[PDB]
């Protein structure tokens, strides 16, 4: 277990940038992506016994403005946030939760069971919210999380994902 | 009468809405484009006899995502290989002549069982259509595989993409 976790109920943008550098959880813990792969600006809630299965609830936010890098290239003439990046935000939060519980290793998304898109994030939106309900959390020799997730734009559910799966790996030589 | 392969220049023209008709769905441009070439397109080809696309992405250590995902541990985001598969499903719908704005509508089971590191050489995408539906919404359903240097590393079942006359 990684005893160096700065374990709090919420995290700021500075915390998320520190995580990208490996500083928030310390040397052993999984970093978030940095730069243009970081898909949120804050984590508003982390509740270890919360959510649908009483195994974890995580809520995070991404602030929207028209200049975010992905709007200009996806697509020319038709800006819209890539659904794959909202899905990645949820994978990143699953791995972050495993690190928050003291899990050590590199994060690797393992997949998802089903994703349904029913709406979109346009450049005139204001806020994307990610809500993660953890269903299975293994914190042993194997470190893995299984969760369901939703993406909201300005309070409206637009993506659902069931069976998001992420593991932490001291070594990725099996990949 | 349709071409069966497309070059990087063609894919960049697609991003500008300039490969097919003005109404055809553009590929992503810039950093969101996840392919260098389409090597094969077969109408009613592939594993279900309903359509096939094969495409490639050349790997080098300077691809933008390596530097930020993750610091100290460069690896291609699985989500971007998944997006390439959605991109190719929508591209096939436009290749058939479908018009509209492309939107991923969902996917069934996705498995990431291997990884793309900066020392890899080539990623291959293989898309096997199961259904093409030409209605007010044009929809494509397909299974997909991603390979790195000959090894299957990602799979996706029931990729679904729509072409919308208007947006959802």
């Amino acid at each position: 277990s990684n005893a160096m976790v700065d374990k709090r109920e919420s995290y700021t943008k500075e915390d998320l940038e520190a995580s990208g550098r490996g500083e928030l959880f310390g040397a052993g813990g999984p970093p978030l992506p940095a730069g243009n792969m970081l898909m949120m600006d804050r984590i508003v809630k982390m509740i270890e016994d919360g959510g649908s299965h009483n195994k974890g609830y995580v809520e995070a936010e991404l602030d929207i403005n028209p200049d975010l890098w992905f709007f200009g290239c996806h697509f020319i003439g038709d800006p819209v946030m890539p659904g794959c990046l909202g899905l990645d935000a949820m994978w990143q939060l699953v791995g972050f939760y495993l690190g928050w519980l003291g899990g050590e290793g590199k994060g690797r998304a393992l997949g998802v069971g089903e994703v349904k898109f029913t709406g979109q994030v346009l450049p005139d939106a204001k806020k994307v919210t990610y809500r993660i309900n953890f269903k299975r959390v293994i914190m042993r020799k194997l470190i893995m999380g299984v969760a369901d997730g939703e993406v909201l734009v300005d309070g409206k559910v637009i993506y659902t994902a069931t069976d998001l799966k992420v593991g932490l790996f001291k070594d990725t030589n099996a990949f």
